[PDB]
């Protein structure tokens, strides 16, 4: 098999960047572990900024999303007693986010990509890179007992976490950045209508909870845990109970509970990856870093990863100096820095951590009362959560 550029995995990042390619004239190809009913079977829920929904419309991906996905001019933020709204139309000028899970946004890149008869291989296992810093690399995978060969100019490691293409680069070239919590998210996906028509954040002594959207008929709920605990000792019934006891009373009242159509612990990681390519080889998304996600920012980090490749590609194809690729990095950890701040910080006030003390205590209160009752601080907050403008 020979094209442009070769694409491990088909998750967002890679679809996305796929489509993009697609659109320019640049041909390419996606490589696949698993089958497509797995990849959608993966139930990730979806808050999208504006750089991201504006970024599926270029990739001419947007008609659903224009159908089923509902805008949020603000959100919502609950601790000691109190409630704040933060109007984030208002404060970013003009900005909003949007309600699509990431699990709509994959299926409508795999239909537009079936559609336009672009190459995807599912099933495409032990997947291996080859001559990296050569002048031609390329990819060798095994499905139906054969083990075929995918020559290309340029690699992008869209794989994720858990993907080849971070553990194809040499370590020594690699720094590592990385936090990860003291606890973990317990979240709850429901057939039930959502308590409030905005989403609300809420710092409770007992713990963190939060309450979101789908559809208008789908929640999705969470409380945080310890890393201790194991998700069949909860209940459906106890998470409930638990996320009553962590919401105010005048919200707790007004929610409508039910069964659980999938129920799950998710642990708190930040990390980064320093440089994020090696020669032809480009990574993007959870391959390259993971943030927390109180801040909602994973899935547009990788939006903005992909965006920047594309644009590269181009320059690269088109002007023929693939040297502005170097570039890459650079250009991604500035954003994805910023990314990784903001959704620390989010994480940092909003959670209990373990053995703190009473300053610790006093610090994360005054934190959201100086941010949530300043317009300067409510400010900070909305330009960041609905995205800082792109690079
Ligand atoms: C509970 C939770 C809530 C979240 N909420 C939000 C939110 O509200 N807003 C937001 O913007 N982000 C959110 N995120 C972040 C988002 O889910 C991820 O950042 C996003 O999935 C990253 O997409 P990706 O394509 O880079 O990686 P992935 O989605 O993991 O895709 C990687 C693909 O590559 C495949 N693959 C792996 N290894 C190989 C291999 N060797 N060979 C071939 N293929 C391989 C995988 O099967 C997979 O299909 C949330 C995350 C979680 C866990
Ligand atoms: C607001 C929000 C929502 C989700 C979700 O919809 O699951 C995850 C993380 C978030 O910060």
């Amino acid at each position: 098999m020979k094209t442009q550029v070769a694409i491990i995995g088909a998750g967002p990042s890679g679809l996305l960047l796929g489509q993009l390619l697609h659109k320019a004239g640049i041909d390419n190809v996606i490589l696949e572990r698993q089958t497509p009913d797995y990849v959608l079977g993966r139930i990730r829920a979806g808050m999208l900024e504006q750089g991201m929904v504006d970024l599926l419309r270029e990739a001419g991906v947007d008609r659903r999303m224009a159908r089923d996905g509902l805008v949020h001019e603000g959100v919502e933020i609950a601790f000691a007693g109190q409630r704040r709204r933060i109007d984030l139309k208002r404060l970013s000028g003009g900005k909003t986010v949007m309600v699509y899970g990431q699990t709509e946004v994959t299926r409508d890149l795999m239909e537009a990509r079936e559609a336009c008869g672009a190459t995807t291989v599912y099933q495409a296992a032990e997947v291996r890179l080859h001559d990296l810093q050569g002048e031609r690399p390329y990819v060798t995978f095994e499905r139906d007992g054969e083990r075929l060969r995918l020559d290309c100019d340029y690699i992008a490691g869209c794989d994720g976490f858990h993907g080849i293409s971070r553990q194809s680069i040499p370590a020594e070239r690699l720094k590592v950045f990385e936090r990860v919590y003291p606890f973990g998210w317990l979240g709850l996906l429901a057939d039930t209508p959502p308590v409030s028509h905005e989403n609300i954040y809420a710092n409770h002594p007992r713990g963190f909870a939060l309450c979101s959207q789908r559809s208008a008929t789908r929640s999705r709920y969470y409380v945080q845990v310890p890393l201790t605990e194991k998700v069949e000792d909860w209940s459906d019934e106890r998470f409930w109970t638990e996320l009553k006891a962590r919401l105010p009373a005048e919200v707790a009242e007004k929610l409508v509970t039910g069964p659980s159509l999938e129920k799950s612990i998710a642990p708190l990681r930040s990390f980064v990856v320093e440089p994020m390519q090696h020669g032809r080889l480009f990574l993007a998304g959870d391959a390259a870093h993971i943030v927390p996600p109180t801040g909602a920012k994973g899935l547009n980090l990788a939006a903005s990863d992909v965006s920047t490749l594309y644009r590269l590609l181009l320059k690269a194809y088109r002007e023929g100096r693939g040297e502005l690729l170097e570039r890459y990095s650079a250009i991604c950890l500035r954003r994805i820095w910023k990314a990784e701040r903001f959704s620390w910080w989010m994480t940092s006030v909003l959670h209990r951590f373990p053995d703190t003390d009473a300053f610790s205590q006093r610090i994360q209160q005054t934190e959201l009362e100086y941010y949530l009752g300043s317009e300067a601080g409510l400010a900070t907050i909305a330009e960041n959560y609905v995205g800082l403008p792109y690079e």
